[PDB]
């Protein structure tokens, strides 16, 4: 009933649960849709895309080809705090797909991608 292992179905799983939960939240909701749109279709591509993301983090396969941060720098800034959210979002769908051998070497993995992001993304200080 759990993924003891990570494929492109247990992927696909936690992309569809992940960002259902996202689409659904009151603060990341707004922001994926300016960002996206709104339709299904626009949805399913980008799950598709952040599949092939993970993919390539993960099994060393897919076609993801794009600039993570400089995309992440280049939308309309966003709360610090909405990492949180993210990240609290992302453990609890991977709570759901894998056990929690797995569960912890992918959260693991964004939270170290998180963790460069706010880096890069927030000074903290003033000027
Ligand atoms: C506050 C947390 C985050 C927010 C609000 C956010 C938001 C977004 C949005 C709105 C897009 C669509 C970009 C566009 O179409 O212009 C996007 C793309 C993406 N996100 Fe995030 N993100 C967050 C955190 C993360 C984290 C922690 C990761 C990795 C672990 C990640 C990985 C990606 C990737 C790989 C893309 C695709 C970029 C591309 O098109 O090449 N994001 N993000
Ligand atoms: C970005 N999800």
């Amino acid at each position: 009933m759990k993924f003891e292992t990570i494929n492109q179905e247990s992927i696909a799983k936690l992309m569809e649960i992940f960002y259902e939960k996202v689409r659904k939240d009151k603060d990341l909701g707004p922001i994926f849709n300016n960002a996206i749109g709104t339709s299904d279709e626009e949805w399913k591509e980008h799950k598709a895309k952040i599949g092939n993301f993970w993919a390539g983090m993960l099994l060393g396969e897919g076609d993801y080809n794009g600039q993570p941060l400089k995309k992440h720098l280049d939308l309309p800034p966003f709360p610090q705090e909405f990492f949180e959210i993210w990240l609290k979002l992302f453990e609890e769908s991977l709570n759901i797909v894998y056990n929690e051998e797995m569960k912890n070497v992918i959260l693991q993995r964004a939270q170290m991608i998180a963790s460069h992001f706010q880096n890069m993304l927030y000074k903290y200080g003033g000027h």
